């Protein structure tokens, strides 16, 4: 009943986390703000001077008023938000009655739109709302303490009496991100899909021995420390969310299947005439149809969809769903980022023959452009899959062998073939370099690449994706190709791999 007094406890905003790239260069920093609030009952004894104060936070004179007349039986409002040190002191020196300021933070990316969806962004209240500001909260924001104070019935802050609790400040997260890399990925697939007239796209770049994510950048993207276009759909981060059916870049995997199973290799040759092959009411159908016999890099070089059904019903759909599902193709990447995909392996007790086949040549399963790559990137690392990270990898845990490693280099060489050989993806070619990749189309069309460099002794996999390239040629080659070439070619030389295609020793 009307307490003369009463004691009340306010939390100080802690200090967030440093977000880095791999070599330390800052990609979310949370810089000084100021935050303005009031006691409506204070202002309300000061009134002739609410023109001045509602100037000063930009606000209008009678609108400012009004707020100030209808919480005044209210204690407790906020003026302003967010604003500089300087802008918080500068309405401080007005010395209005019942003007009070907190000490805030507000996230600062100084990368910007280059890393958007990666690093993602924090809310007003410098909470993680995407990317890793949301996935690595918990550890980037630190604890809020507790200042204990005094104030009266109408709420005055009298005095300070102590702090309660001290804030604990958030930890700082090195990121797998290599900004150099995710720079030169960016700026290509950028200058890439405008030359294309490509509405939307992603690359992603791996290290085939860590299982880190060194590069994925995604088009369209956004300026966070911008956010006023509240675009919703340019914030997608496509290269995890966008599920798509992999197509031709899965043959690899059916084909590390029957090279383990006893019953192929490299120079078994499968007839593909007429370039269909019926199966009860369906028909397989390759997309070119200029073919009879085909070895087994013929089969990936001209992506023969009959070609690669024939194996499959010879090995069975087991062998190569197994190798799938165990390079992570459908399969939760672990990474606990927010709206991740994790796609559709499908199995079976019985496979009939369509869905073998659909499956062999990469229709009926879906999968992320990350998971493509993390599949990549086992089949590089000579068969031996790596947990995938977003963060810094100092110790390499252990591997599963998946594929064994003579499967795995013949595989690799094979696709060294597609890249280089006579009818193949020869603007995927990487000069100073041997490359290995393969192409698709994918179903969402878009243009697929997947591949990893040098061939002999593979560092990087890399997918790029071009969603609906406009131009007269719209396969899965012409427009995701010579994007891999320059992206993996500068990837290689700012990590200093050396070249394995000299004037051969």
């Amino acid at each position: 009943q009307d307490p003369a007094r009463s004691v009340r406890h306010i939390a100080i905003p802690a200090h967030r986390g440093l977000i880095t790239d791999r070599n330390g260069e800052p990609l979310a920093v949370s810089t000084p703000v100021t935050t303005l609030w009031a006691n409506p009952k204070e202002l309300m004894t000061a009134k002739e001077r609410w023109p001045q104060l509602a100037a000063a936070l930009g606000q209008d004179t009678k609108l400012f008023a009004d707020r100030i007349e209808q919480n005044a039986e209210r204690e407790f409002i906020y003026l302003v938000r967010g604003l500089t040190p300087e802008q918080g002191e500068g309405v401080i020196a007005l010395k209005v009655p019942g003007v009070y300021s907190i000490e805030e933070f507000r996230r600062f990316y100084p990368a910007g739109e280059v890393v958007a969806h990666a690093v993602g962004f924090t809310d007003v209240d410098d909470r993680g709302r995407e990317g890793i500001e949301l996935a690595f909260d918990e550890w980037l924001a630190g604890v809020p303490g507790k200042r204990q104070v005094l104030k009266d019935r109408r709420g005055r802050v009298i005095k300070d009496v102590q702090v309660t609790k001290n804030a604990k400040p958030g930890k700082t997260l090195a990121l797998s991100i290599d900004l150099r890399l995710q720079y030169l990925a960016h700026r290509e697939l950028r200058n890439a899909l405008l030359e294309n007239g490509a509405k939307a796209g992603s690359l992603v770049i791996m290290d085939v021995k860590t299982g880190e994510i060194l590069a994925m950048t995604n088009q369209p993207t956004y300026n966070p420390n911008n956010r006023r276009n509240l675009q919703p759909a340019a914030m997608r981060n496509r290269a995890m969310i966008d599920v798509f059916e992999p197509g031709s870049t899965v043959k690899p995997f059916s084909m590390s299947a029957a090279l383990a199973s006893g019953r192929w290799k490299p120079s078994d040759i499968v007839d593909v005439y007429p370039g269909t092959l019926q199966i009860g009411r369906y028909t397989i159908r390759d997309v070119s149809r200029n073919s009879r016999q085909l070895d087994l890099t013929g089969i990936l070089i001209k992506s023969s969809n009959v070609g690669i059904s024939k194996i499959a019903f010879d090995i069975g759909a087991e062998s190569i769903y197994s190798v799938m599902q165990q390079v992570g193709l459908g399969q939760d990447t672990g990474l606990g980022f927010p709206g991740e995909r994790v796609g559709n392996l499908p199995n079976h007790r019985k496979w009939p023959k369509a869905e073998t086949a659909t499956l062999a040549y990469g229709y009926g399963l879906s999968v992320t452009a990350i998971q493509l790559a993390h599949a990549y990137a086992a089949l590089a690392n000579d068969g031996k899959s790596v947990p995938l990270s977003m963060t810094r990898v100092d110790r390499v845990p252990d591997g599963v062998q998946v594929i064994s490693p003579e499967v795995a280099s013949t595989v690799q060489g094979m696709l060294q073939q597609v890249v280089e050989a006579q009818g193949g993806v020869f603007r995927a070619q990487v000069p100073g370099y041997h490359a290995a990749g393969k192409s698709g189309t994918a179903r969402k069309y878009c243009s697929l690449f997947a591949g990893f460099a040098p061939a002999t002794d593979p560092r990087i996999a890399m997918v790029v994706v071009i969603d609906e390239p406009s131009k007269a040629g719209y396969f899965g080659g012409l427009v995701s190709a010579p994007v891999f070439s320059k992206v993996m070619a500068g990837a290689l030389r700012l990590m200093n791999v050396p070249p394995d295609n000299l004037p051969t020793a």
